[PDB]
């Protein structure tokens, strides 16, 4: 089965109006560029909320994975940052979708409001969250934005970007996250900073303040033992 | 009748390695942007080459527009610059592939090339027009690039893109370049002083100096009368 490979049926292109909003979004939140770590949060406990709202009506719902919680880890050494959710997670056709192309009904109108806040000289950290895009926000400090997701209804599948394109391909580990999904990071030079755990823990817990999920942060403690440590 | 408005078939994204391109250009010539116009006028001097290589076995080749030059335009009003030559014209199939993809089977090397003199502050305005890629330095300066075509195998379409994508679409104004093309550049607001006479002139003149085809702008004299003024 080397159709798949040889004809690039994994390749997609942004739809137009996500590479204008990406734009918008890295222009725009230049100056705090923190702020994507609370959007990436703010995306999973969504995510958690929808398992949640259908574990309610389908007993089977949560078979995959028991727990709701919110998992970050620092790896220095690769020079990435994860953050795991076990939320509903996506499906390969709802990665395509909701990651490459925009919805909402309400792109124009938002899209005239991102410029208008940013020529007026407005903040469009509020906006992002608003309209539901804060995911952008990740390329505000990573070279390249990686998407394991594992949705009951599909297998495992991995979309990965740089920004100027975007693939999905089935994961070749198979089912490693029982359910939900993992946000990667791949730190510009400059956003080093972020594979600090003191940095990390402070963010993390500054914007898991009024999460209704735990989140935890991978760390050391005093030998030099490595665990779960809740921060909300 | 309308299967292509209700279809978006008129709709292109542009392939990855264009834009990583994009950016590359941009990111390395921001200090230097009056190069836009040495690139387009090197572009339409090439044009004048291969009708001029394709009059020599074809009789009616230039049928169509006998004149083989180089006008420029300013249009302050519109926020606009025209370049115009009467080369050989691109047809529908070319302004999608040429513009919207890349070959030459050492585009790698070149983004290679390209980010490798960003991080030793090479001069990478000379390795552009090397790769044959100086058509994208006009998004140095123009928020919209249009390029308007007539070659003598298909009618006369138009090239559209803000550069997040670009469509291509039958021009309804019909043949009216006979033969040739136009970049139109929509310009940055920090652009304005590309509106400037005295400014193209200048620049122009500086540029043209090895073209062997003769290169006008419109310009005014002094009652105030406007007609082509030769610059090399």
């Amino acid at each position: 089965g080397s159709h798949m490979l040889r004809e690039k049926s994994e390749k997609f292109a942004f739809q137009a109006e996500v590479n204008r909003m990406m734009k918008l979004i890295i222009n725009s939140l230049y100056k705090n560029k923190e702020i994507f770590l609370r959007e990436l949060i703010s995306n999973a406990s969504d995510a958690l909320d929808k398992i949640r709202l259908i574990s309610l009506t389908d007993e089977n719902a949560l078979a995959g994975n028991e727990e709701l919680t919110v998992k970050i880890k620092c790896d220095k050494e690769k020079n990435l940052l994860h953050v795991t959710d076990t939320g509903v997670g996506m499906t390969r056709e709802e990665l395509v979708k909701n990651l490459g192309t925009i919805a909402k009904s309400g792109t124009s109108e938002f899209l005239n409001k991102m410029t208008e806040a940013q020529e007026d000289g407005q903040s469009t950290s509020e906006l992002i969250g608003q309209f539901g895009v804060g995911f952008y926000s990740a390329f505000l400090v990573a070279d390249k934005v990686i998407v394991t997701s594992k949705h009951n209804n599909d297998t495992q599948h991995i979309w990965e970007s740089d920004s100027n394109e975007f693939s999905v391909i089935a994961d070749p580990r198979g089912n490693t996250l029982g359910r939900g999904t993992t946000i990667t990071l791949v730190l510009k030079e400059e956003a080093s900073d972020y594979l600090e755990l003191d940095t990390i823990k402070n963010l993390v817990k500054k914007y898991s303040q009024f999460i209704n999920f735990p989140i935890y942060v991978w760390s050391s403690k005093t030998k030099t033992v490595w665990d779960w440590e809740l921060m909300n």
